[PDB]
DNA sequence: ATCGGCTTCGCGCA
DNA sequence: TTGCGCGAAGCCGA
């Protein structure tokens, strides 16, 4: 028995007689999952068993090897521990919409389960869904501390506007998680030929260095549940406590180096919360990172699911398209098209050092982040451009992509949406502005394009 | 209300 | 480096 402002009925509907079935999708785990927790607890009341049904989408070959193997591995360890709770894992291979309402044909299931995403796609294939299946559809919440329809029911203007109306809501959604209870109905293809299949299909594309070996490296970041927790709990033992003063430093390893697992959801940020909270660091570092993973993350849910165009110029606030506008003429003092963006061939060695550590690791550092997309503002024919170049070199190379942290990230560097306005440059008009010499009274810049130094010509 | 306060940007200056 | 103030800037919301 849970917090039911953690459901959303989807499909008014009668309760059929068959297994619950949860439709993973975003929340690849199957320890602290909220959806998986409710449907086995309306499986027990059915005295039914429950089953998870996932779907691999043909959307594998617009990003790499590198997000696709992660998943994949990933997939591999939760079919494992969801088999030791007396759950089948059911691996379909094609496009929702036609293939989950199949599967719950073909498998006379009794009610209908998935996690809540923002992003478009995911919505259209629910309503596909939706209007061919008999039994009810639910829907949860399991990604967001507070759920995301209940912490506010509008577009929020800015982190201080959101961050009230989130905080009087974390006493009530903030507890802990009960136990999946194992399968006491034992119920009636294989994912090594598919990650087989899927690499094979993405070959042609990897991004290679000169001499035919790989740019990516595979070892920052083994993937998977296991994996995951034991960086949260390094992560809350040797970093948090001097969080909030080296967040900033691109030559510090201390970051939280979460976000991979966040996204395909391979831990639960709630989890991390809880554990943040009670561990006994620096108040002022608790306060910076829960800041991030709570405030910033669960607003860049509230961006998506209030503004369909999450991705487009027409999304930015006010102002800021009225700023951009004006400066549309102005005379760039570099235009780069996005292979040379891509290939690290900016005049501006800081920048091309970050676009080698997106390669070469699959996971730039936020502060780089920020100053990485403003560059790609100010050295782009135009607006457009920019949005377009960032959300490819993002979404292509992060192996947090594809993700609306990605979208309000870009549209915050790019069209100022969840931020101010400020004093006026030519190009940028009134966003807010990153200089190179920014950087320099932060971090020592020279050590960051050291580390990557020497790549771009290894790679060229 | 109508005036403070805002992911803490950048750069002077000490 | 590294704080601390000051500048330029639009708007939510109490
Ligand atoms: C231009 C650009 C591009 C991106 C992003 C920002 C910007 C400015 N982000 C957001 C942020 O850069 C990223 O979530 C973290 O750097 C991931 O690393 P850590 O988990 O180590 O962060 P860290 O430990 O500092 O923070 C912990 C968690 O806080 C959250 N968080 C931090 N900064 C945030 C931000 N600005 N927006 C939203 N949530 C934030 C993330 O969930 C992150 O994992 C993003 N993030 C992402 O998950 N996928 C993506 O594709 C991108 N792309």
């Amino acid at each position: 028995i849970m917090n039911p402002k953690r459901i959303r009925a989807l499909k008014s509907g009668k309760q059929g007689d068959g297994p619950v079935v949860y439709w993973m999708s975003r929340d690849q785990r199957a320890e602290d999952n909220w959806a998986l927790l409710f449907s086995r607890a309306i499986a027990k009341e059915a005295n039914v068993p429950v089953v998870v049904v996932f779907c691999l989408t043909d959307e594998f070959l617009e990003a790499g090897i590198r997000q696709y193997e992660f998943m994949l591995k990933g997939l591999q360890e939760l079919e494992v521990s969801l088999s030791r709770k007396k759950i089948p894992s059911f691996f379909l291979r094609g496009d929702p919409g036609e293939k989950i309402s199949r599967f719950v044909k073909d498998y006379n299931a009794g009610t209908l389960v998935t996690d809540f995403s923002p992003l478009r796609i995911k919505n259209q294939w629910i309503e596909k869904v939706i209007s061919g299946i008999s039994i009810p559809f639910f829907e949860v919440d399991a990604h967001n501390v507070v759920p995301c329809w209940e912490a506010s029911q509008k577009h929020e203007y800015a982190a201080h506007t959101f961050r009230p109306k989130l905080y009087a809501l974390l006493p009530e959604f903030l507890e802990e998680f009960p136990e999946l209870e194992p399968n006491s109905v034992t119920p009636e293809e294989t994912l090594s030929d598919v990650l087989e299949t899927g690499v094979k299909a993405l070959l042609p594309e990897r991004a290679l260095l000169k001499n035919k070996d790989p740019l990516f490296e595979p070892w920052h970041f083994e993937p998977g549940e296991k994996a995951a927790k034991k960086v949260m709990e390094s992560f809350i033992a040797d970093r948090l406590d001097s969080y909030g003063a080296l967040r900033n430093d691109p030559t510090k390893n201390m970051l939280s180096n979460l976000s991979p697992y966040l996204h395909f959801g391979q831990i639960s940020s709630q989890r991390v919360v809880l554990e943040v909270e009670k561990a006994e660091s620096n108040p002022g570092s608790k306060k910076a990172f829960l800041d991030e993973i709570l405030i910033w993350k669960e607003i860049s849910d509230n961006f998506c699911y209030y503004n369909p165009g999450y991705d487009g110029f027409e999304s930015f606030p006010s102002w800021a398209k009225e700023s951009l506008n004006a400066h549309r003429n102005d005379v760039r003092s570099h235009i780069y098209t996005l292979e040379e963006f891509e290939a690290g061939k900016t005049h501006d060695p800081l920048w091309n050092a970050s676009q080698m550590e997106l390669l070469s690791t699959g996971k730039m550092h936020g502060y780089m982040r920020m100053y990485w997309a403003k560059k790609i503002l100010e050295w782009s024919e135009s607006p457009e451009k920019a949005l377009e170049i960032a959300i490819c070199l993002n979404d292509r190379y992060e192996l947090d992509g594809r993700d609306p942290n990605g979208y309000a990230g870009i549209a915050w560097s790019i069209g100022g949406v969840h931020d101010r306005a400020w004093g006026e440059r030519e190009v940028t008009g009134k966003i807010r502005y990153m200089s190179y010499e920014g950087c320099k009274r932060k971090f020592d810049v020279k050590l960051y394009i050291e580390k990557y130094s020497a790549l771009d010509k290894l790679a060229a």
